[PDB]
């Protein structure tokens, strides 16, 4: 019998909240990575953004005050901490990974604070721009792949 | 005068260990769950997971054997026994609840047993995922919200 | 690309043969030298006799033929070549040797072929006596220790 | 070349140690059963009891633990397998032997466990009885007759 503590803590104040999600049941669902579909062997690059899942767009970060707040955002490696989807069915396996900037350069570092500045009255986006390397190799089982990546808006 | 006894018992053989705790005085001091900062009525879900006072990340369990062993996990209903972080100054409450996995559906129910394994020379986390739920009625006054869950690790 | 040629060979003519083995898949299962039960520190020397695994006494080899034939009996150092027990699960070890005499004194020297002999419409016994010393200074893990000594019935 | 294995085991755990003996080397040497001096022909039956070679009193067996366990001891057939003393020079042979009763009714029979308890925080005597017939008949050369029985502990 190993009894022991764990102290809870929330500062109500002054905060920043995040625009762009839907509460699916008690979990912030930020939005959705759709490469769309594919052959077995890519040649492309597959390419995709974020899309919001409460309007479609970009998620819509803006802070609640008065002086520009400086806010941090990590995305974690997805189900098995890899940045693989899995085929719903079969156990093969799609890398990809998830960048800042439009060409697909300044990567969302596993478990990392990629900074981020919000001014007041206005709400800024985040950009996660999806990118899938040319498998052109193997060919992967047919089916849906999958993932859930857990966006970490924090402060 | 009511004297009665307590029989007191220990079977020292072969136990199970949990690690990532600091001993806090006479009580071992397992984590932090820190929401972090916050507005007054805030939309978003807010959601943080526990960090072990030891080492920063998540408790980490050990079974002091070789075969594998079933310990369970049990989290208590906090300081007032319904899980409400209390403002250190004013009467406000703030509800939360803490669950085992990462979608926020598996709630670790107020003492209970929630079922864990733990394998040869390994150590098994113990994922304490906290959420609260959307406050989008009264704005709680400012300050700092505090709460003291005993996680029971028991056999 | 270094092809090279590997002889096989095979003098089928008048051999001998070893008794008490299972055949365990494609290798044969000659026996167990099972120590019993300990406590992180003994102080007496742990001692068994090598139980064969088809008939639970003594490995009997027999040669085929009417001249007595001198066959010789060499065990290697276990799978970590330092005749050590390893805990199935944690790192400790548990140093031990193979004896052939009573006594624990001629010792089956790692890969050396200990002489024997054997007469016609005979088997002759192979004692592989173990000895395990008294271990009076740290208690090892609890736990089951292994190993698995190759005996190579060799001519 | 016939390779075989031998699974070596060991259980760590809880387990019961013998007391009484010295370690002759690598064997446990328990005792000296000491029939003294004697002339060709004796119509008494020549009587001693074990020697603990440690102690000078009767082995003692303690167990490592607190509930009660059931151990068991068993005798083998000496040197020849037929409990006989053996003259050091010529080869006379000198038929005894061992029972656990004081009245030499409860024979160690050759290979077999004869049980036994032990109790907490107590060490309990392996009473190793030996006992000689009457020879009336030939006398035995001059010398010193020799045996060493070898007693098994097993659990």
């Amino acid at each position: 019998a190993v009894t022991g503590q764990v102290d809870v803590k929330l500062n109500i104040s002054t905060g920043c909240t995040v625009g762009g999600s839907q509460t699916e049941g008690n979990m912030n669902k930020f939005g959705t990575l759709n490469f769309g579909k594919t052959s077995g062997t890519w040649n492309n690059v597959l390419t995709a953004e974020v899309a919001s899942a409460a309007t479609g767009g970009n998620i819509s970060v803006t802070c609640d005050g008065t002086d520009p707040v400086d806010f941090t955002v990590a995305i974690d490696g997805g189900e098995r901490t890899d940045r693989t989807l899995k085929n719903t069915a079969s156990a093969d396996v799609v890398a990809y990974n998830v960048y800042r900037d439009a060409a697909r350069t300044n990567l969302y570092v596993v478990n990392q604070p990629q900074q981020f500045t919000t001014v007041s009255g206005q709400a800024t986006a985040v950009p996660i721009f999806g990118a899938i390397a040319p498998n052109t190799g193997t060919p992967k089982a047919q089916g849906d792949y999958k993932d859930t990546l857990l966006v970490t808006v924090n402060f």
